[PDB]
């Protein structure tokens, strides 16, 4: 459970994200991809693209990275109250997408890398522990959903 302080830390760096939702995304799937490219296998979508360079010039990769950023800062202002939200992530995840947990927990280091390079005035060691706590809690959540469907592994 994140305190008030907490989740103030939280969103208040996230404000700080939405100014540039398209670039955050591209900037963290990039990471993603290149820090851990067994991820980059999971999407039919973008396993053509073989260098950095065809990344940051793929205009669909940018697109699905603002589908990300949307979806996590909608559960991320719900503070912990976001069953309604992850619920339908969790199932697409699990059943149809085939992600494991762990590679969340990638995308979680990767989102944390991107907004210490982009805010770091807003991103000091109290903001980097409760976005962390934040990030736990939404791998958490998911991964009780995926237990209950047979996927935690
Ligand atoms: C912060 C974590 C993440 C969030 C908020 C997120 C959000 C979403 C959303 C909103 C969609 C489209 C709707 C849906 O299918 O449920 C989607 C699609 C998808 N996601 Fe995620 N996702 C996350 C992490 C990941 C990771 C780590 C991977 C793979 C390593 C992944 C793989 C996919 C795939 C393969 C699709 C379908 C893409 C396509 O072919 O259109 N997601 N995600």
């Amino acid at each position: 459970v994140l305190s008030e302080g907490e989740w103030q830390l939280v969103l208040h760096v996230w404000a700080k994200v939405e100014a540039d939702v398209a670039g955050h995304g591209q900037d963290i799937l990039i990471r993603l991809f290149k820090s851990h490219p067994e991820t980059l296998e999971k999407f039919d979508r973008f396993k053509h693209l073989k260098t950095e360079a065809e990344m940051k010039a793929s205009e669909d990769l940018k697109k699905h990275g603002v589908t990300v950023l949307t979806a996590l800062g909608a559960i991320l202002k719900k503070k912990g109250h976001h069953e309604a939200e992850l619920k339908p992530l969790a199932q697409s995840h699990a059943t149809k997408h085939k992600i494991p947990i762990k590679y969340l927990e990638f995308i979680s280091e990767a989102i944390i890398h991107v907004l210490h390079s982009r805010h770091p005035g807003d991103f000091g060691a109290d903001a980097q522990g409760a976005m962390n706590k934040a990030l736990e809690l939404f791998r958490k959540d998911i991964a009780a959903k995926y237990k209950e469907l047979g996927y935690q592994g």
